């Protein structure tokens, strides 16, 4: 305590949830800033800092890291992770962690939203009474009771999005590559093909990856109903865009409503565009699909509870860029120890202990193609740990080493 | 037989519903119009029409009413009747039928989805997208579930959306001006003040009458949450715009999503204006919160069923500008007189029964101020309830009179 | 007031909430007994009675009625009628009401109860214990979740039963004469062998009637599946006692529960005699499936609320040996009519205030075979309708006449 | 392969789907017995099986283990364990498995239907049916409905027991000695005292241990509410049988049903006794809370799952006489040993690796007071994995030792 010394750097106004987390587990000394960092006041927060919590606008970088001279961990107080140099963080013995799946109330939620809107078509009237032109018909507007919707991607966002779908009596279709058991009333479908066929509105639920790609092209749309409605807010390499626009100007769909793009903003004071900007009957948001209060404090919670943890008692569990160890904390002292991944290393770790007599409790090594990373409870007084935490340290190929209590 | 005889008039493209379930009844008689008529034909195709069905735009005016030589009743397949003269249909023993609440789900679905972006700020985000400005931020926005939803008006959509909304996780509150049994888990609020105060989205469904006039003022507002939302989808008289919009400059209020105005655009070419298509976090629609094909539908199957039921056994219930009657078909024959409301004409109409030894089986008389409406049964043969119709129809009072069957 | 004056008679102890219904429309003038009364003390109480309310247990007789001189309807706070002569009664314009659905919730419930230890085998186990056996086994004891069963009767109290039964995850199959709307996901049989032939408990809750009359036959029983269960909480003709015998005791059925039985004691102090007696594996109970405290407070309400009406307004809706009529309360002065069924007479009454220029606003006759029963609303100050209440009764044919307000 | 050469033992009847699962992993070598098996048939059958299965009168006493040359792990297909002499299996590095929680779906079930029966004073009403006593009274019995279920220990059957009970409209509130997270509706109540007072029925559902031995005196009965029903199916330790005899007596409760009591006969033919067998307002159960063909079931899936996990990978999750270990499968050889906790054990393993230049890929050793296991993965041939092997058995220390694979 020693812990009023252990310091976190925390930029881009994570959610004050996250703060209420280290100080109800003992940690003050926080630096805490709302917005995010230029390189020479980064470089310059992050030198002293034990931990960093940053979220998706503040690059990581290997020179960055480098620069950090105490750093113990790393937290993505958001899912994606692509500001950060995993390699460069995991070659130093720093693990890295995120909040992967903290908002998919969020994404379920916003779909049932615009999809409520998109079937009785209040974006295109909205667009027109704000420019005094009033349309009002009951043709072509439907309700929600009763329609079909087809989740292509049945995990956590998909999965939750049928529930709420049931709720409102929908009939809830999906498409997976995976089997998966279905939820409440949904049906899985063999083939997309089918689902396109029967779905009054479509929504996309899938990871990023070659599979993915373009997945949504002008062939999968020519297979949707008339007058039906797709949504994306997964990912913005999933859909053929240019597809899009030629089926919402020839009145193949009559709407859509996309939170992720191909391409996007870097900033918000960059322009944002798009051919389908010039569709009234389209929904477009700025990738904000899971930009809520209550997801920011989700992974407030999980991402600095993550910390802590790692902190405390040494797991990585979930980290994503590290060997995953954890060890229920039971006897003596613990310590930790990040390494090259060679034969030899762990005898050395352990004879340092069997050469003195001192008993081994319980230990947990796992490995990556190039490193270790184990963690042992040791039966000792504190004089005895202390140095060990020094022999430890000597071994060849050694990264990294730490007493943790 | 007889119902081959029975022309009826439908116009303004009512839904195929109303077609098929007067056609089970056994009545093939129809003339059908998608369109809307013009003086010239809607004169000379209702000259021998026993019934009309028509929507919003055709005026059945005391003009065309006392033109139509055979007409019996009128059927609104709207929950409007303002294009129809009811006090002419009245004078001529014409009842006037509508569709107060065949559109409970359509409102109910359209508040959801409405505050369900609104809570998210999608309707500013979405206005922002389409002009080119990227606004990625999630302060600000909440999801649906968790919050408080205060709703004024505890009735057929009040309580159907206290529902959804149950099924959305959010906690149901009302206020209502007599004593409701509450569904599922919604709770009622005895001062709206209370109400008012504590709800993060408020939204009314309330009708149209002096006492509810302006009923969300400028205090009223006051009084709502800090960062709220109103949803007015009710009827125009009901709130304040003005006060509503300086409600939204001041930041007080967080969005609102408005579907009825104080005075509305006549036809689609006319144009709209309001202080509030200003703001890009209000959504305004064109009084579409019923506009729905399965609305459509619900009115169809409904009106044509009162005007079926008023046909084949004279029921009034129901009816807008008459006395309401209605009898369980048991015996004899049925007959029906419509007469002024005055002493002696009740006495009359049985004493035709009474002096030739006929025997009433059932009589129904309600009256208006103006006007007596009674139904009656009798045991006897089908010529005399023949001569009985003639002589009924010369009762002094007599407006019109009808052997049922 | 002069309602001060207005007697009600209650016998056997209904529910408290009838009396406070009573007081709260200003009736307070009520003589209250715990218990069922002997005729000498019934006949002197009852004399000066405008309204009795009693239950299952009190005979009103043909004379026990003529012996009551004030009398003006009857309210059987139960279901059954049968202890009351309906015919007597209606020959002296005494209207019966009764509360024919106000329990199902507790029949439902006992069915839930009684399945769940039958499929348990709790009932045999629960009497081994009480005889100091014990026997602990898993084999032929049944969760019930996943279980089928089928209900016989989906009226009231089958379709809450089914709701229930969904509930716990049961899947829920019915047979009914008529066709139904099936709720949740209940599912129509139409042969009743198909569904004896797949339910694993099968419920009974059909009417007393010919069609129902030994319904359940050793025929039919050997058509439940081995193993299975039977429950008849509906009424005591509808199963074939000793054909269930047989089948209990060959063990084609595992169990059964028995509420109602072809013969009942006719009081608590008569002796119980069943063949079923004799099976641990049987439950037995004296015809409660009905008797709650919750049960009894609806009734209460309804049958108390049901001659509030009548003698507020004339209402008969409901009454079950009497003409159905009520009429709305708009206007003026308010008169009830009973009388013989015969030409001529409702022409006098209404020839009473035509002669003298009184107009009359509302009527409502209605007929059976014998009997007419009529109520008027007429527009005179007090002095004039006393006087035509003293004309109307002088009608030839009059049964009986009221001045309601 | 080997898999063939793997005997298994199934005594006393376990569940098919015990075979079924065992089978679909690979492992053929079954030997099935339907019922218990007598000294001298267990000790010829066990004496070259791998693993046994038992279920609740097999008894493992170490006599029989230290004979069973062969053996490698218990699976007590049940909760309990106290027919296998855990110390004795611990001391030969023998692992024993059970299913602790795949019964919670029965105890739910059943707490239920009797609180619904008892509600209703159905059992003491069947007793007297069955001894020809009819008791036909509402006064006392009660729907379940809107009444309060208060449940001590909101774990796996409390919280699932919760749900059902909020199906059946009851309000669900619970104590517990940590903080729960509710499920739907339910109330953490934070005092028992408080829980006690406002219940209609409790439930109990607690482990046995020291603090919760006799939980329920006389003090915390007298607390109940007057009227009140107590259940127990947890364990018999936990309520003061005495005290809720005098309190059913005294007429503060209204019954109550148990079915675990301070001492339970052994077989089924030997004698049960207990103060309460003298109430028909009492269930009495023999200890039958779990068991259903369906818990039967789950518990074969489940303990079969532990037993080829273990063998297939080493995993000692949910043993009950022994360190848990687990280890992701990835890469390498993977070795089982197990030893004396001292120190040096586990430097003399790893040397045998790092002299030879093997590569350790992971290792999770975990402690128990006077024993160590522990996992191992290396990168190295067949061969080399076989003369490890060897040298491992030879480590001093050394209880056993595998090759997994
Ligand atoms: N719009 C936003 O602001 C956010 C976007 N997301 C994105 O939404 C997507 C889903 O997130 P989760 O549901 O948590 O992920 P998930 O992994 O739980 O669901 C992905 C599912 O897609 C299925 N799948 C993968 N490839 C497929 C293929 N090519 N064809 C058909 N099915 C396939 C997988 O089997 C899996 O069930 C992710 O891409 C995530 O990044 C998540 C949160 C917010
Ligand atoms: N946006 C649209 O196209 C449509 C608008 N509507 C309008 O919705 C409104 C509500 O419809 P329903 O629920 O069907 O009506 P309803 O008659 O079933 O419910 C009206 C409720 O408001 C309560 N109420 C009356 N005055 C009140 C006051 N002063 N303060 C608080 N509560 C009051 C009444 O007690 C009643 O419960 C009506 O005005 C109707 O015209 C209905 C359908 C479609
Ligand atoms: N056990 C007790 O203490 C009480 C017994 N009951 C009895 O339960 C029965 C059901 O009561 P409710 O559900 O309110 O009556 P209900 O009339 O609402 O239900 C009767 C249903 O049975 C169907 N049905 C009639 N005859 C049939 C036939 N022969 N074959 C197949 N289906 C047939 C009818 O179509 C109807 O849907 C009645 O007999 C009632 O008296 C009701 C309350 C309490
Ligand atoms: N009748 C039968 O045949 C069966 C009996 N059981 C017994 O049921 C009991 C509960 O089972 P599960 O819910 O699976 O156990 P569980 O471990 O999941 O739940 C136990 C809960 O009780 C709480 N608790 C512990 N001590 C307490 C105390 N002093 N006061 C209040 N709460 C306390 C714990 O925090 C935990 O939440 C166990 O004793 C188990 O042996 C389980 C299955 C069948």
């Amino acid at each position: 305590l020693e812990k009023d010394k252990i310091k976190f750097l925390l930029v881009e106004g994570v959610h004050q949830k996250a703060l209420e987390s280290l100080r109800a587990a003992g940690y003050t000394n926080i630096e805490f800033h709302k917005g995010a960092l230029d390189d020479e006041q980064l470089k310059e927060s992050i030198r002293d800092a034990h931990f960093i919590g940053l979220r998706s606008r503040t690059h990581l970088t290997e020179d960055v890291i480098n620069a950090a001279e105490k750093l113990v961990a790393i937290g993505a107080f958001a899912i994606g992770t692509n500001q950060v140099d995993l390699d460069a963080a995991a070659k130093r013995g720093i693990p890295v962690f995120n909040a992967p799946f903290s908002n998919t109330r969020s994404v379920a939620e916003l779909v049932i939203g615009e999809l409520l809107l998109l079937l009785r078509g209040v974006p295109e009237a909205n667009a027109k009474a704000h420019r005094g032109v009033w349309n009002k018909l009951a043709a072509g507007s439907f309700e929600a009771r009763g329609k079909k919707l087809g989740i292509i991607g049945y995990g956590h966002i998909g999965t939750q999005l049928g529930i709420l779908a049931e709720s409102l009596g929908m009939y809830v279709y999906f498409y997976d590559i995976e089997n998966k058991l279905p939820l409440g009333n949904a049906t899985q479908v063999q083939h997309l093909s089918d689902l396109l066929n029967m779905s009054d509105v479509v929504s996309l639920h899938v990871p990023e990856n070659p599979s993915t790609k373009n997945m949504m092209g002008a062939k999968e749309i020519s297979l949707m109903k008339p007058g039906s409605l797709l949504i994306n807010a997964s990912r913005g390499t999933v859909v053929d865009i240019p597809a899009l626009a030629d089926a919402l100007a020839s009145k193949h769909l009559a709407g859509a409503a996309i939170d992720v793009f191909p391409t996007e903003p870097a900033t918000n004071s960059d322009p944002f565009t798009s051919p389908l900007a010039e569709f009234d009957n389209v929904l477009l948001t700025p990738h904000i699909g899971g930009s809520t209060q209550e997801a920011q404090e989700n992974i407030g919670l999980e991402v600095a509870g993550k910390l802590i943890k790692y902190s405390d008692n040494g797991s990585t569990l979930s980290a994503v860029n590290f060997p995953e160890v954890s060890l229920p904390l039971h006897v003596g002292r613990r310590l930790m120890h990040i390494h090259e991944n060679r034969p030899g290393v762990l005898t050395a770790l352990n004879k340092i202990f069997a050469e003195q007599g001192v008993n081994i409790a319980a230990q947990y090594l796992q490995t990556s193609a190039q490193m270790g990373y184990v963690v042992i409870d040791i039966e000792a007084d504190e004089d005895v740990a202390e140095k060990a935490l020094q022999a430890m340290k000597a071994i060849p190929g050694t990264i990294r080493a730490r007493l943790l209590y």
